């Protein structure tokens, strides 16, 4: 149904969770759920939430996060909380980290791409994201469901966005392709590059790319490369990645197992994988030879 105009009086605001450039972000009780809220900052960004009330209406996928509607006074949205946090954070924030598999890595890569996949079919104008990444993708249920938010990006970006080429949802495949490497490695893409963003956008947009993994299942590199194609239409649809990952979900058991074991971790032409892919390579065999 259509969003609803929301009594700020009805929340009760505890701790923030997240000051970054979308502005802040607080938890929240409201009717006694769990709610994040977001103060819209900008005369700005309260105009274009606007323009599209009846796209952010229509979206419910259980990959992206609810958007139960929104307080006039002060303007704020107000949103599904995710205990979790972000995927950036799980994968690259502050000791203690937590441990995961391989099996967590491809199922929030699955899980990405539903959501996406589900945007890009929306009609009759498909919803593109232009910014998919993982400080993005917020976790729940003990880490194992990942739900995409805002339905330094330059690492995830396809050359043809900052490029200014006028682009299209294959901008989504890109970034899902960087997402993937970067849950695999557990490295933050181009962090040897870094200076400012410009030299991302440089090296990228002269066909750079992240190393490849060392003994990464064939089908997944296959996948993985061919989502950061320079050209766009070389790269599959979501519907297809979504496919693809879903039938790879049967050599990756365990994906439902919640984060809690603990790991201490450090980083070395190419790359060894952060993940294991012994226990796919085994089940792969019994299926196969
Ligand atoms: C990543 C950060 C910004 O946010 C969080 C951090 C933590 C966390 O790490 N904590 C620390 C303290 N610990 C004790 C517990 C774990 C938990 C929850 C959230 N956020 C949320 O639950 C949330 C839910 S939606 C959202 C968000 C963030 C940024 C932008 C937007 C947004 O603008 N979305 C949007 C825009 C237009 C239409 C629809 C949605 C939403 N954030």
């Amino acid at each position: 149904g259509p969003l609803h105009m929301i009594d700020y009086k009805e929340i009760e605001v505890e701790e923030v969770v997240g000051r970054g450039a979308f502005g802040v972000v607080c938890k929240a009780k409201w009717r006694a759920k769990d709610v994040a809220i977001k103060q819209i900052e900008s005369e700005s960004e309260r105009k274009a939430f606007i323009v599209e009330l009846r796209q952010l209406s229509r979206v419910n996928h259980p990959n992206i996060v609810k958007l139960y509607g929104a307080c006039l006074n002060p303007v704020c949205l107000v949103m599904e909380y995710a205990e979790g946090g972000s995927l950036y954070n799980v994968l690259h924030g502050a000791e203690p980290l937590p441990y995961y598999t391989a099996a967590h890595a491809m199922s929030w890569c699955l899980q990405c791409s539903q959501g996406v996949a589900y945007l890009h079919s929306m009609q009759p104008k498909a919803l593109i994201h232009r910014d998919l990444k993982p400080p993005n993708l917020l976790l729940v249920a003990g880490g194992t469901v990942l739900k995409i938010c805002d339905f330094g990006s330059a690492a995830w970006m396809a050359p043809e966005v900052f490029e200014g080429s006028n682009y299209s949802e294959k901008c989504d495949v890109f970034s899902w392709g960087i997402i993937l490497w970067e849950v695999i490695t557990r490295r933050k893409p181009f962090d040897e590059i870094g200076g400012p963003a410009f030299r991302i956008m440089w090296a990228v947009h002269n066909g750079t790319r992240p190393p490849l993994i060392k003994n990464l299942p064939k089908p997944i590199e296959s996948l993985m490369t061919r989502c950061w194609s320079k050209d766009p239409s070389q790269r599959p649809s979501m519907e297809e990645i979504v496919k693809i990952m879903t039938h790879l979900m049967r050599y990756f058991p365990g994906a439902d197992e919640p984060l809690q074991y603990p790991c201490q971790h450090s980083l070395p032409g190419r790359v060894e994988p952060y993940v294991d892919f012994a226990e796919f390579y085994r089940l792969w065999s019994v299926d196969h030879g």
